[PDB]
């Protein structure tokens, strides 16, 4: 809960799902920082009764989040109209948008390789840890993809989720049948029975993991959305990207294990990966931390 008068709106930094999203300056929201930058997110004066709900029961659930591989909230303006939620700003947006730029030939290539191994795995256990916080607080995230992970300024990879709207992705959800689904991310169990779990969101974090080693391709290209139902369902998976390493390949075959009790857990990805991640790790990870039973 934050005054009104600490928050000044900037800039749109992109249509979200049921409003814009403003970059903003925060006063004195952060103890030790007089000003932040911040990511504002707001609802359309077109967001229906059933919309607003879920913005605002989304910015209720995320009170109880803090980790540092997680987007965090910082701040509900909720006094009067309109309701600002205020958040870390992730200065490089999501990864899909991101791994598409690292493309040799993409017009907005940043000006660096794509991603090295040691890179790849610093993603992954970030990305991995964030899982792990989340499911320890029984979520269960039901999109995880890079199109939804954050890249912020010092490249730390953290677990976001943007929605299903916006325009951009519109292709990475089919209304199968019913409501928007991401299919190219599901896992079978999902594809058949409806159900989402923490197993079915590793199996997600496989196709991300896929992602970053492919530099976010469509997964299942060749087939037909209709075709990667049966295709997954049937015992389906993709196959590796070339010159995938194969440390990477290993993880992902343990997350697209058929049965769903087969594949690993979050905090078992980490503590396979522990050992080759950045000195700070340790200092920041839910892996390392006490709250981590
Ligand atoms: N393409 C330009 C651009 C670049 C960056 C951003 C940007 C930058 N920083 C940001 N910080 C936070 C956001 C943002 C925007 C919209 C929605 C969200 N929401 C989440 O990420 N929430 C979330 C995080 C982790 C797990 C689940 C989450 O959602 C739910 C939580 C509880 C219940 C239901 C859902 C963040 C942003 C955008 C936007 C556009």
């Amino acid at each position: 809960e934050v005054s009104r008068e600490k928050i000044t709106l900037l800039r749109e930094l992109g249509q979200g799902s049921f409003g814009m999203v403003y970059e903003g300056n925060a006063r004195d929201i952060i103890k030790g920082e007089a000003e932040t930058r911040v990511a504002v997110k707001t609802v359309n004066e077109s967001a229906s009764l059933r919309e607003r709900i879920e913005f605002l029961n989304e910015a209720s659930v995320m009170k109880g989040f803090t980790c540092h591989h997680v987007v965090r909230l910082l701040g509900v303006v909720s006094k009067g109209q309109p309701t600002l939620v205020v958040m870390e700003l992730m200065a490089h947006g999501d990864l899909k948008s991101y791994l598409r730029s690292l493309r040799p030939e993409a017009e907005n290539n940043p000006g660096r390789p794509p991603p090295t191994l040691q890179e790849m795995i610093q993603m992954a256990a970030e990305i991995a840890d964030g899982m792990a916080y989340l499911n320890a607080k029984k979520f269960v995230h039901r999109d995880l993809a890079a199109r939804n992970c954050m890249v912020a300024h010092d490249f730390t990879v953290k677990i976001g989720d943007f929605g299903m709207t916006r325009d951009i992705y519109e292709t990475d959800y089919y209304r199968k049948g019913k409501g928007l689904l991401p299919v190219r991310w599901m896992a079978p169990e999902s594809l058949k029975d409806g159900v989402f779990t923490t197993s079915s969101d590793m199996w997600s974090f496989g196709v991300v993991l896929w992602e970053i080693t492919s530099l976010a391709e469509q997964p299942y290209q060749g087939l037909s959305n209709e075709q990667v139902l049966k295709f997954v369902m049937d015992g389906g998976y993709l196959d590796q990207p070339d010159n995938c390493p194969e440390r990477v390949t290993d993880l992902m075959r343990m997350c697209w294990q058929f049965n769903p009790k087969m594949r690993p857990t979050f905090l078992e990805i980490v503590n396979l990966l522990k050992d080759d991640l950045h000195p700070s790790f340790p200092e920041v990870s839910f892996f390392h931390s006490e709250e981590n039973k």
